[PDB]
């Protein structure tokens, strides 16, 4: 019979499998970048397909996430409706803002790589930017304009 | 240049790429339901900013191959074209081998049944991914 994902081994390997597949895409394409400068065109290509491979797989991952009533991956919020996804657009972009990238950029200003910390504080100042462009998009939703 | 073995900020390279990694995913499968329901500027901003979310992800990969760290996937160099080569071929053979077969047999045990045909096309599809890798490594060596 037709059972519920929440809780089950099941729901935390589909929470796994869709944070490899989307590492497995963005490294394929960044070692497309090496591929293209040594002219390795058929190598680039392959990479380049094969990431579409793991797109395909991070989505199906996703389907059956959302179908199943299970929260997003990334953030622990419902994604079930556009608005819902935008909300947890919304809390991710928040969290790195507001705690996740200015803790980093002091930890490495503490072990001494200042150029890492001015990273981690262009890539807080960048998301914050998303929280708003994103907050914008949610008032214009949930007013009904 | 600086040698980041051994350091708290090699780990938040890691979780950094990770989270870059799940954004980029998350905004382009949300793009598709602002596409489906009719609100392209909305979806135009998911598929910008996830552009962002890419230029975030290459950059901490960056850091990281410079810093003499591993690949945050499989714990393998990634310097040469050869290494990372060899990086997707380790991490395709693990899922392959391992990791989505597993996934499958306990979705079947825990009567997910659909989810676990997935999980088998998957296991296949890893596997088609690890020999084509294989022979380009050959061509590479050769
Ligand atoms: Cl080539
Ligand atoms: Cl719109
Ligand atoms: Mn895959
Ligand atoms: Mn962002
Ligand atoms: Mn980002
Ligand atoms: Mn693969």
């Amino acid at each position: 019979h037709m059972k519920d994902l929440k809780g089950t081994k099941t729901a935390e390997n589909l929470k796994q499998g869709f944070i490899g597949e989307s590492m497995a895409n963005r490294r394929y394409l960044y070692f497309a970048k090496r591929a293209d400068e040594e002219g390795y065109p058929e190598i680039a290509g392959l990479l380049r397909s094969i990431a579409e491979g793991e797109t395909a797989h991070a989505f199906g991952h996703l389907d059956f996430i959302r179908q199943g009533g299970l929260t997003d991956p990334a953030t622990d919020k419902p994604i079930g409706t556009l608005e819902q996804m935008i909300e947890s657009a919304i809390a991710g972009e928040t969290y790195e803002w507001t705690q996740m990238y200015p803790g980093f950029a002091k930890v490495a200003r503490e072990e001494g790589f200042p150029e890492v910390a001015e990273w981690f504080e262009t890539l807080a100042r960048a998301e914050k930017s998303h929280a708003e462009k994103f907050q914008n998009v949610l008032k214009q939703l949930k007013g009904g304009t």
